[PDB]
């Protein structure tokens, strides 16, 4: 009646293939419409054509800074342990969505940005810079002034303290840019990911505002950090559901954004990562 001996420690392609399914039946049934993302006037706001935000969950921008700003951005709200608007899963912005990117951050009061990519990965472009680098002059993205004061550089990730001056108003955002990525079957490379989630949660915990989290397409590594962050936030309150499961968690998280964890490797890391968390703590 109170697992304070969290016995969860106890093939993987099979649980996952079940997630592959579901999201197949979801479409054949026209369950989660992505119509707003298919509008002819947004075709250039999506980094991939087959990765569209669900309407029902899409983040809608109201903050208008021009006679052209629409209410659109590839972004979805992921609920936390207590409710919705806990997480904001998004794609790396494009040259044409930076301003959209910053409006969102601003309109929702986001204080923490976790980017799980590298400008370039494997000789390829994955993200358009939206952040400011120290030493540089300010970088204007429409009416938003992005600056950088300092940045802690750890072994696997960087902490960028950014100063965003919209009008004459100034907010301080914290960018956690995660370069290297620790794959699955390397039970030791996971540690740093927890390093991050703990570090992140050291800046923002019991705060109304969401944590903007994005990788490139906003669904691969982005889901992992959320799923993991979510199980550990549960673990942090022992509120872990009795029948809790890494599968169950990804399932519904996969209800907010299409393919929130797109590879088995990612599915397994999410798993060995929850395991370590429980093994630990105690
Ligand atoms: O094999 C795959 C996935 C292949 C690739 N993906 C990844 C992607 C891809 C390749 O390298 C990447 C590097 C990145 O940094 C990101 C990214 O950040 O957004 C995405 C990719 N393009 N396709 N998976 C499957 C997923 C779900 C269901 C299936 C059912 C049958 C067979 C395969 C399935």
């Amino acid at each position: 009646q109170r697992e304070i001996l969290q016995k969860f420690l106890d093939e993987f392609a099979n649980e996952f293939l079940k997630l592959k399914r579901q999201s197949t039946k979801y479409k054949a049934d026209k369950t989660y419409p992505t119509t707003v993302a298919e509008k002819p006037k947004n075709i250039k706001k999506n980094r991939y054509k087959d990765i569209l935000p669900y309407d029902y969950s899409r983040v809608e921008l109201s903050l208008i800074t021009s006679d052209e700003d629409s209410s659109y951005i590839n972004a979805n709200f992921i609920k936390g342990v207590y409710g919705p608007k806990a997480y904001i899963a998004t794609q790396g912005p494009l040259s044409t969505t930076l301003l959209d990117f910053w409006r969102m951050i601003w309109e929702y009061s986001v204080l923490i940005i976790v980017m799980a990519c590298m400008e370039y990965e494997m000789g390829k472009k994955k993200c358009e810079r939206y952040w400011a680098e120290p030493g540089e002059m300010q970088l204007e993205f429409g009416p938003f002034s992005v600056s950088c004061e300092a940045e802690k550089r750890k072994s696997d990730y960087i902490i960028r303290t950014l100063k965003v001056k919209f009008n004459s108003e100034t907010r301080t955002i914290y960018q956690f840019h995660y370069k290297n990525w620790p794959d699955h079957d390397v039970p030791s490379s996971i540690d740093p990911i927890l390093e991050l989630i703990w570090d992140v949660r050291c800046y923002q915990e019991d705060d109304s505002v969401p944590i903007c989290i994005h990788c490139s397409a906003g669904c691969g590594r982005t889901g992992v950090i959320c799923a993991i962050d979510y199980t550990w936030m549960l673990l942090k309150d022992g509120i872990i559901p009795e029948n809790f499961s890494v599968f169950s968690l990804i399932r519904e998280m996969r209800t907010q954004r299409p393919s929130l964890v797109q590879t088995q490797e990612q599915y397994e890391l999410v798993y060995n990562a929850v395991l370590e968390l429980f093994k630990r703590q105690m």
